[PDB]
């Protein structure tokens, strides 16, 4: 491990910002009333009358929703696009059409003078965000020696988290405006894309696709310098070995479902769609709606996305220190059954409290409880299945496949992060604390899953990985051993 590996990962990692951003930024935005004013004005007239509403509850018009999900759509799609660039050109060409994209869309936004410029700019931030989640993170697995590869593929993730909390901030900030805060608070978005592109001119590109697309000398030279060592034969072969049968797959969804890929197949699966299905992005707004619902500030509402959000950072280092040292299912079923119980405590406590005879016993105290309760669920999620979400596809899928793997990854999370969060957006909206049980159920499921079905894959070197699925029970039946590299 050099300082060049080092630096190359951190700067790589900065791609989870732009979807960090978009993620803590447009709840406050749509808040904003001289925003909704402006592109959509029958919102507006109903929180007028409103005045204990959030305005996102009220994106469940059938044309809201079309908006809303024309993100995830454009991310879903770019995803796809971006596994065949990233293979055939790179990893590091995906990623700066991720800034890119990004930072066009963040201009539109925040310069827009009507309803289509909205669209237009949130289409291209989805562009961005699917090419920089479908490839920063093979970048950095690839990259980072596999002692510490964990740890600097987790990077991307307490970007994502970084991304939150600061757009949160800012929002806090702009919300304080007499005039274009939400234009200020939508155009920041492209301070982190500009970096991004600029970046993407200096990093260099992985030895594994550098291999793998015939620039051989310059994929050793490439090794040699991010090892900072001159015998990496040894790890050399293991990029000559992936890169012999790599070479003779063309188009990877062609051979997706071989029995050989059928493990990473299924996790590149199950793994996006469980990070969704634990709730994170229905439960990090029931604080903020409650507290709005109930009197308390505006600001308080905000404020309690500040807490959460510095509470989502933060945990995230948790899972930097121990995903190397001590692994991932460590983290998987630790982090499980922290968020069951804090599930279990706050769909109870506020079942309680608020119901035995009648409903409706406001209390500032009683709030601040669900939100530690809420704390301590997104710390157990901010150390297991947001940054192994990120991590784990990327290092379970042999080289011809990765790109295709991760894009995997891509298109089935952003289509359920937005299934979920608008299929329970009545019910985070009307209160119902029942969902805390059912997302329990799902944390259940998802962990036992993990356990009897998820191999330890810390300290494999990636192109090794098919020894780690063969010395597992079940899933050693669908290796060949010719898929066994270095050892
Ligand atoms: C109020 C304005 C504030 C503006 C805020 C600007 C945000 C800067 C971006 C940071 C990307 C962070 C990602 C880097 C994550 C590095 C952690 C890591 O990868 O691990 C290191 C490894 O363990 C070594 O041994
Ligand atoms: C490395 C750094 C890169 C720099 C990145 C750029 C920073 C982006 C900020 C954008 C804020 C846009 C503010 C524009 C607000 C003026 C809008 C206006 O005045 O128009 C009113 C409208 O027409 C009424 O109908
Ligand atoms: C080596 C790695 C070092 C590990 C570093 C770990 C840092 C994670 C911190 C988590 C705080 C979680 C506790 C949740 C805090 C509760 C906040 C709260 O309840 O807010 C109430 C507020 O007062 C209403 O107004
Ligand atoms: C080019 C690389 C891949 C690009 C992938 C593109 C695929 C997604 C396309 C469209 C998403 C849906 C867009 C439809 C948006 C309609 C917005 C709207 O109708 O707003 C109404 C407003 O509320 C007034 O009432
Ligand atoms: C990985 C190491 C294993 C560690 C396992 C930890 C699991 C904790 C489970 C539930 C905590 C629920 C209790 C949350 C404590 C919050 C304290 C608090 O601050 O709430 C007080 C409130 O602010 C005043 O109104
Ligand atoms: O930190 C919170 C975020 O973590 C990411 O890993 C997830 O993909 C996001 O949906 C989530 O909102």
């Amino acid at each position: 491990v050099t300082a060049f590996v080092i630096m190359t990962c951190i700067v790589a990692a900065m791609g989870g910002l732009l979807f960090g951003y978009d993620l803590g930024i447009s709840g406050g935005v749509t808040s904003m009333e001289e925003f909704l004013t402006k592109f959509f004005p029958q919102v507006e007239s109903q929180m007028k009358k409103a005045k204990h509403d959030t305005a996102y509850c009220k994106f469940d018009n059938q044309m809201l929703q079309l908006f809303t999900s024309s993100l995830y759509l454009a991310a879903l799609v770019a995803s796809f696009m971006a596994s065949v660039i990233t293979r055939k050109h790179g990893r590091k060409v995906s990623m700066f059409i991720g800034g890119l994209a990004f930072l066009i869309g963040a201009l539109f936004n925040a310069f827009a003078v009507n309803v289509s410029m909205l669209i237009i700019g949130r289409l291209l931030l989805g562009v961005g965000v699917g090419f920089a989640n479908q490839s920063t993170p093979v970048y950095l697995s690839e990259m980072a020696p596999a002692k510490i590869r964990g740890a600097l593929n987790i990077g991307f993730q307490m970007a994502i988290t970084i991304g939150i909390l600061v757009a949160n901030l800012i929002n806090y900030g702009t919300s304080k405006m007499a005039q274009h805060g939400w234009r200020v608070s939508l155009g920041l978005a492209a301070v982190p894309a500009v970096v991004m592109v600029i970046g993407s001119f200096i990093l260099p590109d992985t030895p594994n696709s550098m291999l793998e697309r015939g620039k051989n000398e310059e994929a050793k030279q490439m090794l040699k310098k991010i090892r900072g060592a001159d015998n990496v034969d040894h790890e050399f072969q293991d990029l000559i070995d992936a890169v012999e049968a790599a070479k003779k797959v063309e188009n990877p969804w062609k051979n997706i479902m071989e029995s050989k890929y059928r493990p990473a197949l299924i996790f590149c699966s199950a793994i996006p769609f469980f990070q969704q299905i634990t709730g994170i992005n229905v439960i990090m707004f029931y604080a903020p709606v409650l507290f709005k619902t109930l009197g308390f500030g505006d600001d308080a509402a905000l404020m309690s996305a500040v807490i959460t959000g510095v509470v989502n950072m933060l945990s995230t280092f948790v899972s930097i220190y121990a995903v190397d040292r001590y692994g991932r299912r460590l983290l998987f079923l630790e982090g499980g059954i922290q968020m069951f119980i804090c599930q279990l405590l706050v769909g109870s406590f506020i079942g309680a409290r608020f119901g035995t005879s009648g409903t409706g016993t406001l209390t500032p105290a009683t709030a601040d409880w669900i939100l530690a309760f809420i704390c301590v669920y997104v710390a157990g999620f901010a150390w297991s299945w947001g940054p192994l979400g990120w991590l784990v596809p990327s290092e379970i899928c042999p080289l011809e496949i990765r790109p295709a793997g991760q894009a995997i990854n891509v298109s089935v999370n952003m289509f359920f992060t937005f299934l979920i969060g608008q299929f329970f957006l009545t019910m985070l909206c009307h209160m119902k604390f029942g969902l805390f049980y059912f997302f329990a159920s799902m944390v259940a499921i998802m962990t036992v899953f993990i356990y009897f079905l998820l191999p330890e894959t810390k300290g494999v070197p990636i192109e090794e990985m098919g020894r780690v699925w063969k010395q597992h029970w079940f899933w050693k039946k669908y290796i060949p051993e010719d898929a066994i590299i270095g050892g």
